C-alpha cells in the first residue's frame, strides 16, 4: 500500500495517558495557535512544538525554528514519554539510529483538515518521520511524487503509529474533516505526534 512505511496500530495504547497530560504540559508553556500560513491564510488544525527545534510558518515559507514565534521563548523540551516511545517504535520499524530534535503537535477539533502536502524542510530526506495518533479516529490521504497522483485512504486511530521512512516520507499527504465524536481520553478532539530530525 506505502513501499517504506510501516504501520504500528495500536502501538502508543499504553503510553498515550501519559502523552495526553505531557502535551497538556507543553501546551502550558507554548499554546495550541492556528497558524497563518505564507498567504495570510489560518490553518484550521491548531498546532505547537516541543524540542530543540519546532516547525512554524514565517512570511518567507515554512521553517524549523528553535524559538517559539508566539511566545518568543524556546519551545518546550522533549518529554521523556515522548522520547521513549518514538524510540521504540523507530527501533520496530528498523530504525534505531533516528534521534529526533523536534516534534510537531497536531490538534484536530471537529471539522479540522489539512490539504495536501509534502514534509521537505528537513536537511536529510533519508530520515523518517514517526507519526503517533492520539484521540478521535481520521482519514488519513497519501498519493505519490505529484500533485495529480492517485490518493489512497488510510484511517489513524487512536494509539496508531507510523513510521513514514522510505518512499512514503516523499508522498503528498494530508487529513479530510475531522468527523465530530467522543474519545474518552481527549473529549472531542485528535492530537497527532510527528517527530522529526530537523537539525
Ligand atoms: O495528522 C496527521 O496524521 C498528519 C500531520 C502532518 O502530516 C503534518 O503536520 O505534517
Ligand atoms: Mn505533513
Amino acid at each position: 500500500l506505502a513501499a517504506g512505511a510501516v504501520i504500528l496500530r495500536r502501538f502508543a495504547f499504553n503510553a498515550a495517558e501519559q502523552l495526553i497530560r505531557d502535551i497538556n504540559d507543553v501546551a502550558s508553556q507554548s499554546p495550541f495557535r492556528q497558524m497563518v500560513t505564507p498567504g495570510g491564510y489560518t490553518m484550521s488544525v491548531a498546532m505547537t512544538n516541543c524540542g530543540h527545534l519546532g516547525w512554524t510558518t514565517h512570511r518567507q515559507g515554512y521553517l524549523y525554528s528553535p524559538i517559539d514565534p508566539q511566545t518568543n521563548k524556546p519551545w518546550p523540551a522533549m518529554p521523556q514519554s515522548f522520547h521513549n516511545l518514538c524510540q521504540r517504535a523507530a527501533t520496530a520499524a528498523g530504525y534505531p539510529d533516528f534521534q529526533p530534535d523536534a516534534c510537531l503537535i497536531n490538534r484536530y477539533a471537529p471539522g479540522a483538515k489539512l490539504s495536501l502536502h509534502q514534509d521537505k524542510d528537513e536537511p536529510d530526506l533519508r530520515a523518517p518521520i514517526v507519526s503517533v495518533s492520539l484521540g478521535l479516529p481520521a482519514i488519513f490521504q497519501f498519493g505519490g511524487l505529484k500533485r495529480n497522483d492517485p490518493l489512497k485512504r488510510l484511517l489513524l486511530e487512536h494509539g496508531d503509529v507510523v513510521v513514514w521512512g522510505g518512499e512514503s516520507r516523499l508522498f503528498y499527504h494530508g487529513i479530510q474533516p475531522l468527523k465530530a465524536g467522543f474519545h474518552p481520553l481527549t473529549i472531542d478532539c485528535r492530537y497527532n505526534l510527528t517527530f522529526r530530525q530537523a537539525g
